């Protein structure tokens, strides 16, 4: 895997941000995208852009064949068994949204428990707040160890007879948890539950395979993965998704409108209303074609030796707190010594290192490691360990500044 | 107006299909891009592509300014008072779908009327039709002229005293009917209802003004627009967007998150859950100011001018009906007398036209209409007098052919 043979196909890379050589680390909020992804979207403004399923005349048939096509894409890459099983949406944020609306409120009554973690981005607990709102049901928390991780004794005791939803990320976006998917499906179905997994932060750099994992849900966003913003996709067991009625309602996802009653489309356009992304999902294809040509796996054995480097690099550092457990995916999330997270980035950028600082959309996580905000740094597959080396000069650097002052 | 200069603006006009020039004539279906819309979304891609709202790094501000601009770009094309009144979405669907679960299903009660029309699209029919389901409301029609438009006593008898939702379409995708939205808003709210204008047809033709209008909720599509797929808008009063609730949960649109309670953002932000479709708005924006600089009612008059000439070149062909009203916008919608439109669109395809056949989203009007399906050519600002020219043409070769058989 030669990585500047990648970094080349990144044209945002190749630019200078206040004098400085750009050092981009940010792709844990989102990624950059390759030639291979922009071109597809200008292949397909350029030549065959038309409305799809109403395969009349040739540009709609080019048109429908892509946006299809990126649909069996994503089908092999998460190794699902059916197209129908694969629903394009906005992101991962109205994937779960449409688990919270059209399967938690159906299937709850008072009495039934939803239980997260106290890791999980807000995408994953306030849909599912608002579920237990409006259906009495009861929300349950599965606490953290010390170093951020998730025991399976502890989901054994938050998980009763009485849930019927387990909600939880495959990969953390703030402690770089790689959460046991797997052993938490089977004990959420040995309590008669669904599990719906966040996948926004395993898919753009681990292998996933729902089989495998036997996720009941799995919620994935493109522009994390080299993809185009806007699109990403919602896995449902076909068995369940049989039975949840649409999310959102209008042309496309019916079959006959009468002036009062419809019926709906087989999957998976029943959860497809209106025009779709159509541009978004074939370069999501794009997307995908292009990191399985990488390799998922090379791209997780890059992730984890830049992962081990740089902690190992911080903890050169004194004065300096990193969150989570040693065993990560690419990111650190840390704080400076008496420095606001928000003042480390401010100067890094000075230097044209980009890192977020806040809670990352994690706030009870936030609370639950005693602090109110946070910086973090997040590696890709087109970050070297030379970048990783600017950054914790960087750091130093900031450290010395903060300290002759 | 010089329309030589603007086709030469958009790439895939220059094609062949099955050996003819191309004549696309299904804009109303999905419009063609620019090169500034496109070249728009590369420049994103290529220099300033990052998550938008945490103006920490370079990247981010730059991505932000961007997406706000492309909101207020959207505010003065659409003469809104506030970029709170302006919300981004997936498209007209999910806005009108939004409106139907944030406003409908939390002010409706048994005994309040819903009222729609005959000719609207499935979008602006089924979550009426969902939302009066859930609240045990009625939904009610108002009558068609025997020319497709609607009659402003028919309005005032429809709706009552016990209406508190109108909703029409501005501009008929399958009739061509401009609808008196202006009068119709007044006759709303004199019954004390609200108006939701289905704008996706009007937006790209016509110059709009919710101002002047008077609309309390308006939804469009970028893709209808010159602009990318995957964005619209939903305009609604600032007044009213601020007692609805988010129809969606999650990131970017929470102030305060805890265990079991969070508290959400001011308009519009309120209204975006998750990481926006930041390239598709900016896009949006960029087509926006590509039809501002052509002018929108220069391209009003081009299509007036387009929709006369088909008119008057229609109704020099034998055995051709055309539906819908002589004041209308630029399309026709029609049948040949012994010819299956299907049959029609896949021999003008042969000819290398693109025209839509089937119900166009609209069975309760085909119903309506007496007629199971239809042909359907629809023009832009992009199309000539030669292309309708062909289509005529080519639609009294198919006659001749379906003849001699």
């Amino acid at each position: 895997m030669n990585i500047t043979d990648i970094r080349e196909q990144f044209p945002i890379l190749h630019q200078q941000v206040n004098g400085h050589d750009l050092v981009y680390l940010d792709s844990a909020a989102t990624s950059q995208k390759p030639r291979a992804v922009i071109e597809t979207l200008d292949k397909y403004y350029n030549q065959y852009n038309s409305n799809v399923h109403r395969g009349v005349h040739t540009l709609g048939t080019r048109a429908t064949d892509g946006y299809e096509g990126a649909r069996e894409k994503v089908r092999k890459f998460i190794n699902a068994k059916s197209m129908a099983e694969i629903i394009f949406t906005k992101g991962t944020t109205t994937s779960l949204n449409m688990v919270a609306l059209s399967y938690a409120r159906a299937n709850l009554k008072p009495g039934d428990e939803v239980v997260i973690t106290y890791m999980e981005h807000h995408a994953n607990i306030i849909p599912w707040q608002q579920a237990v709102k409006a259906t009495g049901a009861t929300l349950k928390y599965i606490p953290l160890q010390e170093d951020g991780t998730i025991s399976l004794e502890d989901v054994r005791e938050t998980v009763t007879s009485n849930t019927k939803i387990v909600a939880v990320s495959h990969v953390s976006n703030v402690l770089g948890t790689v959460n046991p998917i797997k052993e938490m499906a089977k004990i959420a179905h040995d309590n008669g539950a669904v599990i719906v997994v966040d996948g926004a932060q395993s898919t753009p750099h681990m292998k996933i395979d729902v089989q495998d994992l036997d996720c009941d849900f799995f919620a994935l966003s493109s522009h994390k993965m080299c993809g185009p913003t806007g699109v990403g996709v919602l896995y449902g067991k076909k068995a369940l998704l049989e039975n949840m009625e649409p999310a959102e309602f209008g042309g496309e996802m019916i079959d006959f409108v009468g002036l009062y009653e419809s019926t709906w489309k087989e999957l998976p356009w029943k959860f497809e209303a209106g025009t779709p992304i159509i541009a978004g999902a074939i370069g999501l294809g794009a997307a995908i074609d292009f990191l399985e040509e990488i390799g998922l796996d090379e791209i997780s054995r890059h992730e984890h030796k830049l992962a081990a480097y740089a902690l190992e690099r911080f903890r050169q550092l004194d004065g300096v707190t990193v969150y989570g457990p040693e065993e990560r995916a690419g990111l650190v999330t840390f704080n400076l010594d008496d420095v606001h997270p928000h003042d480390v980035a401010t100067v890094l950028d000075a230097e044209g290192i980009a890192v977020r600082a806040g809670h990352h959309c994690a706030q009870p996580l936030m609370k639950w490691l005693d602090v109110t905000a946070t910086a973090r740094a997040s590696f890709y597959l087109y970050n070297t360990e030379e970048e990783i080396d600017k950054l914790v000069e960087a750091l130093q650097k900031t450290k010395e500044y903060f300290t002759n002052v």
